[PDB]
């Protein structure tokens, strides 16, 4: 129960998905799990870049050479040392697979790494690049795995064990059931007060709620795909027990519909149909009624207050006459016979995908399905695992899906770069006729030093992307955490993908 977990210094969180592949040089694994065990050279905080595995660093005059002075007291979880050599091998191993990392521009600029002495490592770039430190602070890919865990000096095809430097170590993992993160008693920095944090896999909804009420789990938080295992009324019922508190971060992302311009066998490949769909999403009512006012509606992909945006570019409004008139233009007309829309003898249908673990995504899917039926479209909705949603996002096998932007450290520049990445939203943009010009504009934008000129370059990109109807913004997501009422020091970083497990502490 709760008491015993308090007494034993344990947290056990409920989640709908397993930790996956804990090699942090690739992206399949749980993000928060990996940030408990692996560490970057530096951290990107609300106060800027701060030391972590590197204590200090020098940038050359020309901006091409970063020299990192490493901590000398760090060990990997297997007992092997952390040093310049380990840094160079990790970065070389990531760079050996740089096609996977091309969403992050530094991976295209890294020339070589050199070891200067035992705790001094030089990183040489092809050109100067001021976001370098920021990109090195990300949770993947530039975090450090024991080189003894490499497979013949590589990580691109996996690692043999999952030894990092972080405040927790990976312990017993039973596939689709539980994973243990045990306190790293040799940790170099702020040691965990908790002995163990356990990720316990179970379906969302009633199972998760009961698990929590009885203290079999005693913690929850929005996973890395944005899914909250507990709905608003579960949260109410848990606060009401007296045992639990509920914290919610500042708004971190935009939650949107993705509309696959590249799906050639379906109507969503027609710009006009995409524009029509855009007027069929009542974001105001969804925010107020379906999401219980817990999120504000989103009228553009990246909110005005996001870095380098600072513009209002309101998207298509909810307007069914406008939708009708656009579907008629596209030749998807109803009939006196029926209210159902047809073209060339075929009915208008589309397949929408949502995470079956998200009650909010499911309710939205049901709503929209009802709303699309009024328009004479048959919207087939499919709840799947977030792992399956992601695979579909990469393959392009979908007409519409729920998704979300990547948060405060990624929006807008990384999320925009992902518009032309295979592992991001390239599927959805791949059917735009001016895609060659937009993709080139994306590359150009990142080279613009002046803030205002850059914001304008982003505006020109986003305007065309809005024109295309690729993304339909809906609401602004936060990170939500349920925790024991006597757990102190639960707080949020800039990321929606980690939590300070090693700082949390009972009573
Ligand atoms: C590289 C790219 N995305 C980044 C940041 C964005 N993460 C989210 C959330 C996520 C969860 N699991 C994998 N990505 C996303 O791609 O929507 C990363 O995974 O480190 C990717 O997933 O391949
Ligand atoms: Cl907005
Ligand atoms: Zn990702």
């Amino acid at each position: 129960g709760l008491e015993e977990k308090k007494e034993n210094k344990q947290l056990t969180y409920t989640t709908v998905k397993d930790i996956g592949d804990m090699n942090p040089h690739v992206y399949g694994g749980s993000m928060s799990a990996e940030s408990m065990i692996y560490e970057p050279l530096v951290r990107n905080t609300k106060d800027g870049i701060k030391p972590l595995l590197a204590k200090k660093w020098d940038v050359s005059e020309d901006g091409k050479t970063y020299t990192f002075h490493l901590r000398d007291d760090v060990k990997f979880h297997d007992g092997t040392p952390f040093d310049a050599d380990a840094v160079k091998k990790n970065i070389d191993a990531v760079q050996e697979n740089k096609k996977l990392h091309s969403w992050l521009k530094i991976s295209t600029l890294i020339d070589n790494v050199k070891v200067k002495d035992k705790y001094t490592v030089e990183l040489n770039l092809k050109e100067a690049y001021q976001p370098a430190l920021a990109e090195l602070a990300m949770p993947r890919p530039y975090v450090f795995v024991s080189p003894k865990d490499f497979k013949n000096g590589t990580t691109k095809d996996g690692v043999k064990k999952f030894d990092g430097t972080g405040p927790f170590k990976l312990g017993e993992h039973k596939k689709d059931e539980s994973a243990d993160f045990n306190k790293n008693d040799q940790y170099w920095g702020e040691k965990s007060k908790l002995n163990k944090v356990q990720a316990k896999v179970m379906p969302a909804g009633e199972t998760a709620f009961l698990s929590m009420k009885k203290g079999e789990t005693n913690f929850a938080f929005t996973d890395d795909r944005g899914t909250d295992s507990l709905d608003k009324d579960s949260l109410k019922q848990l606060k009401d027990t007296g045992d639990y508190q509920v914290k919610r971060s500042q708004p971190m992302n935009t939650k949107m519909l993705v509309v696959n311009s590249g799906k050639k066998d379906n109507a969503v490949s027609d710009k006009t149909v995409r524009q029509a769909i855009g007027h069929m999403v009542n974001r105001d009512k969804i925010a107020k009624e379906i999401l219980d006012g817990q999120e504000k509606p989103a009228t553009q992909l990246f909110a005005k207050n996001v870095t380098d945006i600072n513009f209002d570019m309101p998207t298509r409004k909810y307007d069914l006459k406008k939708a009708e008139s656009l579907l008629d233009e596209a030749g998807w007309k109803k009939g006196k016979d029926s209210d159902v829309r047809q073209k060339d003898g075929k009915n208008l249908e589309m397949a929408m995908y949502y995470d079956k673990g998200s009650s909010s995504q499911k309710e939205q899917a049901e709503y929209l399905q009802a709303e699309f039926k009024k328009m004479g479209i048959k919207l087939n909705i499919n709840g799947e695992t977030s792992d399956k949603i992601a695979e579909r996002r990469t393959s392009g096998d979908y007409d519409l899906m729920f998704n979300q932007t990547w948060g405060l450290l990624y929006d807008p520049q990384s999320t925009i770069a992902a518009f032309k990445a295979k592992n991001g939203y390239e599927s959805a943009t791949s059917g735009i006729e001016n895609k060659d010009k937009i993709y080139n504009s994306i590359d150009d934008a990142f080279k613009i030093q002046n803030g205002k000129e850059r914001s304008d370059a982003y505006k020109n990109i986003l305007k065309q992307i809005d024109d295309e109807g690729i993304f339909i913004p809906i609401s602004h997501g936060s990170m939500t955490v349920v925790a024991p009422k006597d757990l102190e020091k639960v707080s949020f970083t800039q990321s929606q993908y980690e939590l300070p497990f090693n700082e949390m502490q009972y009573k």
